[PDB]
Order: structure tokens, then sequence, then C-alpha cells
């Protein structure tokens, strides 16, 4: 299978510190799932309420098994309370180096 | 500031995706010769032919800006403008695992 990259754009409606806490707990959850490779949370420079998360998984099935975990639900609910999300699943076509 | 910057550029490709990808490879190689270039990833949305995201990391904003100001960037920018629409943002990494 090929690696998949999940890209999630967040518009944060409450306090960014609270969002980062909730996000940190979400990321720790995913980080102990089989097939998790890496993640980066990015904050937009000219804004205070704009974030993008990039998460890499070994394959599509590992990503969906993680998302299907009942243990994700509290994290999904908390994130939904604090933010509007637009997400997509991608594959990498070029990487340099 | 002196913070590492991550440039996120979302593209809708209206010409041939193969031509878009080829132009991008040459664009990335140009950037790879620029001081302060860290890494480049071109992502394609799964089961869309026409939706891409470039993630480009630079040691700081000034190194990025200077790269975009080089005369050598112009042919690449010109080719991308012929083939795609795009929306960009500049970000700083907040969390990583
Ligand atoms: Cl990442």
């Amino acid at each position: 299978a090929d690696e998949v990259t999940f890209v999630n754009r967040f518009t944060v409606h409450g306090a960014p510190a609270e969002f980062e806490s909730v996000f940190a707990r979400t990321a720790a959850f995913f980080a102990r799932q089989p097939g998790f490779v890496r993640h980066t949370l990015l904050r937009e420079r000219d804004k205070d309420n704009s974030y993008v998360n990039i998460a890499v998984w070994t394959d599509h099935d590992a990503f969906r098994r993680a998302l299907a975990q009942p243990g994700f639900l509290p994290h999904a609910t908390a994130l939904r309370a604090l933010s509007t999300s637009e997400h997509g699943l991608f594959t990498a076509r070029q990487t340099l180096p």
C-alpha cells in the first residue's frame, strides 16, 4: 500500500491555547496507533485562529483503523466544539530531499 | 521572525496534471538550490485528479522571500500560473511527533 497523508484545516473559534491542548491530546492518541508515522501542527502567521495539521500514516487501512477507534470519539467531539474543520486525504507525489 | 516557515499552497489543476507535475519538479529543483530551503512535498488528493497541495519548509521568512525574488523563479511561476489556480498561506510549526 502507499503512505497516506491526512491534511486537516482548522478554523479555531475559542482560545488557541485550549485548542492546542485538545489537539495535543488528540495527537498523543494517534501517535500510539499502529501505522502512525508523523505529524505536524502548523499555525498561520498572519492569523491567530488558523491551523493546519498534516499527519502521515503507513497506509489507508492503518489510518481508517485509527479513526474507527472508540477512543477517538472524545477527541473528535472536543475538536468539533472548538473549531471548524475541512479535511482531505492525499498521497505524496514528490518529496525533496 | 527567525522562526522556520512552512509555506502551504493549495492548487486546482485545470490543464494536464502530468504537465503540472513536471513543472513542479523543475520548480522544486530550483528551490533546492536556494539558501534556506529545507524540504518540499507535493501531495495529490486521493481520487481527485485535479487537487494538489505543496508543503515547502524554509529556515525563515526572509530566505523564502528572497527565493521568490530570484529571476530563476519566473519561468516556473509563469508555467504554474498557466496550469492552475492556487491559494497560499505561510505557517509556523507548533507541534510535531
Ligand atoms: Cl508531517
